[PDB]
């Protein structure tokens, strides 16, 4: 739970910063990293 949530918080922040700097490749790969970790977090709780 909580450690995974920390990772999720951090990738979410990195996506915000990458969008603000107009770095598209970085945004798209990080969005896929986030999507995979969010499913892992949800399944562990589900």
């Amino acid at each position: 739970g909580s450690p995974l949530l920390q990772q999720i918080h951090n990738i979410t922040s990195f996506i915000r910063q990458a969008k603000a700097a107009g770095r598209m490749d970085e945004v798209r790969t990080l969005q896929e990293n986030l999507r995979q970790l969010q499913d892992e977090y949800d399944q562990q709780q589900t």
